[PDB]
């Protein structure tokens, strides 16, 4: 309508609802909009002096297991502990994170792994997104888990009034979004590197190609009137609700939408607003069940394809889509591309032999847009939260499963297929070790032979490869199967013993 007429009409529709909210209800909605942060002063006070000194000098961005949120908080914490010091110390501890980008020491690792338990904000919307609504996932303290459930049940009950049959087709709602919240990989290159006012057309095509549906597991907070973008908001969603979509009015002309929303992507276009290019995303709300049907149909389809390609029984459940968030369709469709690259770049007998071993152990290839600590193939086997990891990908020997987190980007990885191939490197290590001694099953990278190889060559490849024997093996494996011939040649030239060792293990596997 008129922008303000639309605002006043929606506010009127929800006025009784708004006036009727209890103090409890208003408090929940406030909490949801603005999460409570952990107390930095209290965290620091709880540390021993040695722990304080340890935290002062830790290279947080060298950790391999923290979420972005955990890292950013620890950085803010670190500023405070350092502030008693002085400028040289301050300036020094603070620019040999150049080539120094060393793996953390075991002492630094163990400290940070426990400390992360104490830095979680109480954030209902983040909890729903990280878990994809699987709020019983044992990735946070049980008592906090219970509070989240109570709050979420209560918010669900608050949001009982639908937008209705009168307004739904007379209004659009809006959401600005950082592309990095859907895909950090494409986000890195979305904007033209020489001219910030422009979108890279190739990356744009990649972004929209398989973007057909979207899920909100958390509560969307949408603008009644479109807000001009902040510098990092290059996505401008324009959303049409369904008559049955439940919502509540929020001050300053917003709506909070019910959680567990499905959205069909109707159109994706580059538009200009004030001499800058943005991506318009036109989306229509549909029942979430309609979207889940599409994901389940895709899961059946991709397994039917890959079971045949790999010579597995047709009914094998190998590939799983654990998909719950706003770039949903791309998580699904990109899995086909990732597996194609895997098959293209690795010998067929190797892929078949290793995958059969995984399947023999009820293993899965899990493609997901929820955080890895909330994937059962991890948490069923890492019962300590301090040992749970978020990362671009993981290999869990106990579940013989490869996990791949779609929305994030691995630092030294160009794409999702390189991450998957890295994890498959761990699977190779596992199966090769299993063959060595089927009775006491260990990784081949734990052999004295490879330990000696790592001690000699472990710094000769990637920075991340330095971490330990297993990561070195996986990194060497990935680089040996790169689409870039120069990278394959680098392993052969700079880590020749590792190159030989891996090829020898590949033969052992294929010949078993
Ligand atoms: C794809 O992601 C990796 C990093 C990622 C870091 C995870 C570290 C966890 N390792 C211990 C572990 C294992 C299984 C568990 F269940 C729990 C804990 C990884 O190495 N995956 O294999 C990556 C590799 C190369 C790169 F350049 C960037 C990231
Ligand atoms: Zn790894």
């Amino acid at each position: 309508l008129s922008r303000y007429e639309k605002w006043e009409k929606i506010k009127q529709h929800y006025q009784h609802w708004s006036d009727s909210l209890s103090e409890e209800g208003r408090g929940l909605l406030k909490k949801l909009q603005i999460p409570i942060e952990p107390k930095k002063d209290d965290i620091i006070h709880s540390l021993s002096q040695e722990e304080k000194e340890l935290l002062k000098r830790i290279q947080i961005d060298s950790s391999d297991f923290l979420s972005t949120e955990e890292k950013e908080f620890l950085k803010k914490l670190q500023i405070d502990i350092r502030d008693s010091l002085s400028e040289e110390e301050k300036e020094l501890l603070n620019r040999i994170q150049v080539d120094s980008s060393n793996p953390l020491s075991e002492k630094e690792k163990e400290f940070l792994k426990k400390l992360k338990l104490d830095i979680q904000p109480y954030d209902i919307n983040q909890r729903l997104q990280d878990t994809g609504g699987l709020i019983d996932s044992p990735s946070i303290n049980l008592d906090v888990r219970k509070q989240y459930k109570r709050d979420i049940q209560n918010i669900d009950a608050l949001l009982h009034q639908s937008i209705g049959s009168t307004l739904y087709n007379k209004i659009y709602l809006y959401e600005n979004m950082n592309i990095n919240n859907l895909t950090a990989t494409l986000g890195a290159d979305l904007v033209d590197s020489t001219d910030n006012t422009k979108i890279n057309r190739g990356i744009f095509n990649e972004f929209k190609k398989n973007f057909k549906y979207s899920i909100s597991s958390n509560y969307m907070i949408v603008d009644i009137n479109e807000r001009p973008a902040l510098d990092n908001e290059r996505l401008k969603w324009r959303i049409q609700l369904s008559p049955d979509t439940r919502a509540g009015y929020l001050e300053n002309g917003k709506l909070i939408l019910q959680r567990n929303i499905g959205l069909e992507i109707k159109d994706v276009q580059i538009i200009k607003q004030s001499e800058k290019e943005y991506i318009r995303i036109d989306a229509k709300v549909v029942p979430k069940s309609k979207i889940d049907t599409k994901i389940q149909e895709a899961q059946l389809n991709i397994n039917q394809e890959w079971n045949k390609a790999l010579g597995l029984p047709k009914y094998t459940k190998l590939i799983t889509f654990n998909v719950h968030n706003r770039y949903a369709s791309n998580i699904v469709e990109s899995a086909y591309l990732i597996l194609n690259e895997w098959k293209n770049n690795i010998q067929s007998d190797l892929i078949k032999k290793v995958t059969n071993y995984l399947v023999d152990g009820n293993g899965r290839f899990v493609f997901t847009d929820i955080t890895l600590p909330n994937i059962a193939e991890q948490y069923t086997h890492q019962d300590e939260i301090y040992e749970q990891v978020h990362s671009k990908g993981l290999y869990v020997p106990e579940s013989r499963s490869i996990l791949l987190h779609g929305p994030s980007k691995g630092v030294e990885l160009r794409n999702d297929s390189e991450g998957f191939i890295h994890e498959f490197g761990h699977a190779v290590d596992d199966y090769a070790g299993y063959l060595l001694d089927k009775n006491q099953s260990d990784l081949v990278t734990n052999s004295k032979k490879f330990i000696d190889i790592f001690k000699e060559e472990g710094s000769n490849l990637t920075s991340y490869g330095r971490t330990n024997e297993a990561e070195f093996f996986a990194e060497a494996f990935r680089l040996m199967h790169s689409t870039d011939h120069a990278e394959r040649l680098k392993v052969q030239k700079n880590a020749p013993k590792t190159f030989q060792f891996i090829n020898d293990q590949i033969k052992f596997i294929i010949n078993s």
